[PDB]
């Protein structure tokens, strides 16, 4: 089974996350199954919009895959890591994205849903980055869209505390697009699609592009975010602290951090 | 007719985009007449505040001139091509100013909000960027402004569909400032104008260009996305797309 | 006595302004011990947080003393008002705003990472009713921290925000009833340092654009408050305002 499935509705992509056994944590087959599917996408005149979804009723994505993290495994793409977490959160197509949010999206399934253009989302969905709960960050680009995303105050209060927001809060301060009920989100996602594919696909890939600042493919202004991030990272994995994350989680113990 | 006229109530300049049978569309005309007031808003010392709006009970700005863009007619100030749309979406100001918006106010007309430093709005009032549904896109700022003063997925929304946005549910993202009865946007405008002149000018002019990044009356930071609009905007009008978007009246589009 | 008090309650630093006669204003003494405290936070790695509040239930802050003689650190300018709002750390911050904070209360509510106010607490940056600027921070802050429109009329009218409408524009966190302002920030401070500090602190590098202790992003903001604020120094409007508060008149401004 592929970590990720791609199908055509009309002229829309839908790809779906498919480790629902694993919550759709994100993992290299994931990441190639994402990654490859939206390259396709970027390719085909005919897609003219795509929708990223979990499958089943329970999860979007509850996060990366922490038993790969345990084991040493690379999570992205292997032909793509320039593509960044899930081949999703760095890999920037002019076809405009939507999540369709469909339950538990935290951590990188928030991030996901922050690297995606729009956003729909079932009303049992929950939302945020526990990453630092487990010492761990929002690398996959949350530790700076969060902000550019959310009011500041509310944004690092979210980031820092690492405590969930709801779908109805989510979509109340605007970091959603539209809360729909449970079990309804595909088809949300694909009337939002419509809402979009009807209009002139060189005016709305053109006006996504300059809503970005993308120059060449890049988005430029997430260049020092993405700098800073891997900066910080490489200091994080040398960390006593790093190793205790684990520890606990494997010990069935809270956390007894030391800053160092 | 002028394009736009241009008069006093005390130290506040209020200056009315005059083309009510075309929906107060912005044509040269409209760029000439609304960049020259705020040319001598900038230096007049005793204008405090300008407030925008257009002539009449139905349209604040309906867009750029459709008629005028068929007949590839050159929309700017014929000598101030670098202010932009009407005379006004590149053109910096000391001044404070107030989009009173009176009705309609899409594509060109959300742009002309988008620029300004306030906004007043009748509840008839409806906003929005429906460029994308003409195969053009929204070339006087809003491409880049709208992410910047609403949630970036609410931006992205309104950017990407085209559909509109009530003037309710635009003061409760905090796009615009107020909401009044229908017909009284234009004293509601002077009311919050006076909110601001009663201060010390120089005061709120220095406020007004720390707040946006000016450097010798530039908005330093909105540089790449004017760069940006103009080379895709550039290659767009060169697309068949654009030339079938409007002349209909439901389109057909090639991507092409 | 000291002009702010540094304790521990744990693994969070509380640093109380200690001028409650005063108000609560900033002094060369309040820069002291709030800068100090500030960098002791930053060099403990038991602190995983930082509280800043105001002694009494009248007052988070006054602003500057207008009995003023420098306010600032003597020996850290660089730090700006308190001590404060030109200093970063990597532990995160939570203003508790236990009074009045009109001008300089809001701006280091600005600089901080969270805000948790009393529901009587306004925000409001009124200089620009005196002929000079929120020079601490807070015109370049305001616009990044509430939508641009609803910043721009907070700016350019020096008129207040309430708190719970503070709190509704997400510009701050949390709304509670007058007396518990400092317990509702220490349950909030706890809700981040039960997680792995580094984590936190890598975090809020990142979130803010860190490099070297140093905001980047903040830098063109500081420089054009400085620049702007020689010019309102020099005014004849500048005097003008002041001497009109304490002669019980209107100004009247000269844009000069």
């Amino acid at each position: 089974a592929p970590g990720a499935l791609a199908e055509r509705r009309g002229n829309v992509m839908v790809i779906t996350i498919n480790r629902p056994e694993a919550r759709n944590a994100v993992n290299a087959a994931v990441s190639i199954g994402v990654g490859d599917a939206l390259e396709e996408a970027q390719h085909d005149p005919e897609v003219r919009a795509v929708v990223l979804t979990g499958a089943g009723d329970k999860s979007f994505c509850a996060g990366a895959d922490l038993k790969a993290i345990a084991r040493r495994e690379n999570l992205y793409h292997p032909d793509h890591p320039e593509w960044g977490f899930a081949g999703y959160v760095r890999h920037f197509i002019d076809k405009p994205t939507i999540a369709a949010v469909n339950g538990t999206a935290l951590g990188g399934g928030t991030e996901l849903a922050l690297a995606s253009d729009l956003v729909v989302a079932d009303e049992r969905a929950q939302f945020g980055l526990p990453e630092v709960k487990r010492g761990l960050i929002a690398a996959a680009g949350g530790v700076f869209r969060i902000a550019e995303q959310l009011p500041r105050k509310v944004a690092m209060r979210l980031l820092l505390t690492g405590e969930p927001l709801s779908a109805a809060a989510a979509r109340d301060w605007g970091l959603i697009n539209e809360v729909v009920e449970a079990g309804s989100v595909l088809d949300a996602a694909l009337a939002l699609a419509s809402a979009i594919t009807v209009n002139a696909p060189l005016s709305v890939q053109a006006s996504k592009r300059i809503a970005y600042g993308v120059d060449d493919g890049v988005v430029v202004g997430d260049e020092p975010g993405w700098d800073r991030t891997m900066r910080e990272m490489r200091a994080l994995l040398k960390s006593e602290d790093a190793k205790e994350g684990p520890r606990a989680f494997a010990e069935k113990r809270e956390p007894v951090w030391q800053a160092r």
